[PDB]
């Protein structure tokens, strides 16, 4: 689990997204495993706008940040999982790290700031959906 606020936004993975989010939903994109909802109060996390391949995440799993490299957004084929079929999931970017389905959610960053969050992972890789190309988050 795991949630990014910023202004009125709430950006959780879309399978993981509540009766609440789907009721209050902005956008959602099943092929980058997001949705976003609106929120009554303000939000204080900053989107990071930049091409950083490296950052932190934290590992609910582990009650741990780890430093990691990560690739750039891209398509990459996500294995059949019991909310998804098989298929490329795009904005997705991998490092070489432990993850398990509960760690969905948390979120990834550099100094910049919230560069995504966990969205896929297995046999020691730890996947992100990215949310730097998302500017309409900053208005
Ligand atoms: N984006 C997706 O298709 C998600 C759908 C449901 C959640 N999901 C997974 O369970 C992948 C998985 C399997 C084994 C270890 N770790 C992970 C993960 F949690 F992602 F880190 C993929
Ligand atoms: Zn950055």
């Amino acid at each position: 689990s795991g949630a990014i606020y910023v202004g009125n936004y709430r950006v959780v993975n879309r399978h993981l997204a509540t009766h609440n989010d789907w009721a209050n939903l902005v956008w959602e994109d099943s092929s980058r495993d997001l949705l976003v909802s609106s929120t009554t109060a303000q939000g204080c996390d900053t989107i990071a706008r930049c091409d950083c391949q490296t950052g932190v995440y934290y590992c609910s799993s582990r009650r741990k940040h780890y430093p990691v490299s990560f690739s750039k957004p891209s398509l990459i084929f996500v294995e059949a999982s019991e909310y998804y079929p098989a298929r490329y999931q795009s904005h997705l970017m991998l490092a070489v790290g432990h993850s398990e389905p509960g760690d969905c959610g948390g979120i990834l960053r550099c100094q910049h700031g919230v560069v995504g969050i966990v969205s896929t992972g297995g046999n020691g890789l730890v996947g992100f959906a990215d949310v730097r190309d998302l500017l309409w988050l900053d208005e």
